[PDB]
C-alpha cells in the first residue's frame, strides 16, 4: 500500500476539456491556453440553450475516452447554489456530473474528473470539484487559476496548486474544492 | 510567494480536539441505535492524542448542553494552539445533526469558529470531521460484529476561510457501520492517521483515507443487503496553505 500512488497518467490522450461560458471572455480564452499547454482538447460552448448543452454534455459523456487520462468541465460563469445557468434555464449539476459517475460512463472509471463551477452538492468517485465561490483583465479566480496553472500545473499536485489559488484569491472571497480523489494528481508533461 | 507554505504549528499547545459521540437518541426522533459509535471515539482519541490534542470527548449530550460546550470552547483563547479539531459521531441529514434529543444545524456549529466570532483561530486551520447519516430499518436479508449500511444524507458542504470540512460519505454512496470494530471511516482514518499523521500532509492523508474506505468490500456471506453499497468519503477544503502534524 504506496501513499505516494499517482493516477496513471499515460493514456495516449490527457482528454477532453469543456468550457461553458454563460471580461468573461479574458476567463475563457486564458482558461483555454492553459488547458492546452497541459494537453487537454479543450471546446467552448456559449451560451447554449438547455436542451442544446444537455445534448451536447451527454455527446461527451458517451463517447470513449478509454484512451484518455481524465476529464475537465468548466462552467463559467453560471450557478447559483446547486444549478447553472444555460441561456432559457437552470439546470441541477448533479444532473450533468451524473453522466460521468462509474455507472453511466464505464471508460473514465477510476479517472480523475474535475468540474470548475465559477458563480454568477455533486458527487462520485475520483470527482473534484473546484468552487470559485462557497474585470476586463478576467476575474479574481479564474485569473489565479491560470496563474496558477501557469506556473506549476506541470509540476504540483492539483489539490496542492488548487490550495494555492485559495490563498491567492482570499488576499484581496474564498473559494473552495471538494475532493473525492482516492490518489495523488499530476499534470506531469506527456509523451 | 511560496508554492510551499505551511501553517505555522510552532505554537505552545498543539490545539483542542473535540469529540462528540452520539449512540441512542430521544424516542420521538426515530432513531436507531449507534453500535460501534464508542469504538470510533475511543479509536480517535487514541490518534489525536498521538498528535499532541488535548482531546475532550462528550456522549449523547442534548442540544441546549452540547451547544454550551461548543460555545464555551469557541470563547477560551486558541492564540497558542497550532489549530482546532472537532468530531461528529451521529445522526444526521441535510444540513444538521442530531444531539441526544434534537436536531442541530452545522452552519451554526461551525459559525462559531469563523473569523469574526473567533478572533484567536483566523489563519489557523479549523478541521471538522462529520461520520453522519440517518439509520433507518433494515431489511435483513437472513433468518457479534455487525455491518450496518445506510444512504449518505448530510450535505458534504463547505464552510469558511481555513475550514477543512471531511465527511465520512458523499451523496448517492453509502456510510457503513460495524456494531463493533465502528466506521468504516473512522476506522480508516485512524489507521492512516496511526501510520502517516505526524509524516503526511492532512489533506493527502484524508486522500488515502478516501482511497482505503473506497477499496472496503462487504463479504456478501456475511452481509448479503450490503454490498455492493460503495462507500465514497469527501473532503470540502478551504485551507490556504499545506497542513503537517509533526512531533512538537
Amino acid at each position: 500500500f504506496d501513499p505516494a500512488e499517482k493516477y496513471k497518467m499515460d493514456h495516449r490522450r490527457r482528454g477532453i476539456a469543456l468550457i461553458f461560458n454563460h471580461g468573461t471572455c479574458a476567463d475563457r480564452d486564458n482558461l483555454t491556453r492553459r488547458f492546452s499547454d497541459l494537453g487537454f482538447e479543450v471546446k467552448c460552448f456559449n451560451d447554449l440553450k438547455a436542451e442544446e448543452l444537455l445534448l451536447k454534455i451527454h455527446e461527451v459523456s458517451t463517447v470513449s475516452h478509454a484512451d484518455a487520462d481524465c476529464f475537465v468541465c468548466v462552467f463559467l460563469s453560471a450557478g447559483e447554489g446547486n444549478h447553472i445557468y444555460a441561456y432559457d434555464a437552470k439546470i441541477e449539476i448533479q444532473t450533468l456530473t451524473g453522466l460521468f459517475k462509474g455507472d453511466k460512463c464505464h471508460s473514465l472509471v477510476g479517472k480523475p474528473k474535475i468540474f470548475i463551477i465559477q458563480a454568477c452538492l455533486p458527487a462520485g468517485a475520483d470527482f473534484l470539484m473546484c468552487y470559485s465561490v462557497a474585470t476586463v483583465n478576467g476575474s479574481w479566480y479564474i485569473q489565479d487559476l491560470c496563474e496558477m496553472l501557469g506556473k506549476y500545473g506541470s509540476s504540483l499536485e492539483f489539490t496542492e496548486l488548487l490550495t494555492l489559488v485559495n490563498r491567492k484569491v482570499s488576499q484581496r472571497q474564498v473559494p473552495c474544492f471538494a475532493s473525492m480523489l482516492t490518489k495523488k494528481l499530476h499534470f506531469f508533461p506527456k509523451s
